[PDB]
Formats: structure tokens, sequence, C-alpha cells
């Protein structure tokens, strides 16, 4: 049949206690980290970009539109 209801995608292990819902999936409070700084995006939150989980800080630095804008 099936094993577990909500398991982490990062590592895979089953989450017990705190389940971080993101990218339409369950993850751990330590697994779900940024893709540029690997910062826990459980409480601080995350930002979906280019199919990657980033933190306001980074995401902002990346998305940051060039300084030269006509
Ligand atoms: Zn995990
Ligand atoms: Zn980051």
């Amino acid at each position: 049949g099936s094993s577990g209801s909500s398991g982490c995608h990062q590592c895979g292990e089953f989450i017990i206690g705190r389940v971080i819902k993101a990218m339409n999936n369950s993850w751990h409070p330590e697994c779900f980290r940024c893709d540029l700084c690997q910062e826990v995006l459980a409480d601080i939150g995350f930002v979906k970009n280019a199919g990657r989980h980033l933190c306001r800080p980074c995401h902002n630095r990346e998305k940051a539109s060039g300084p030269s804008s006509g």
C-alpha cells in the first residue's frame, strides 16, 4: 500500500512533530534550506524562484534588477 502520510522530500526520512510545508510538499525544519546560502527557510520563510527555494535575502539579491534601467 503506502508508508507514512507526510514525509520530507529533501532527505526522505519521515517528519515527526514539525512539518514544514513548502513547494507543495513536506520537509524538515533543517532540511528546507536556501539554495544559495542554505539557510533554514522554515520560520523566516522561502521564495519560489526558477524552481528553487531561496531566502528573501538571496532571492532579493538575485531578482534584483540591474542598477542601469532606462
Ligand atoms: Zn529531511
Ligand atoms: Zn539565501
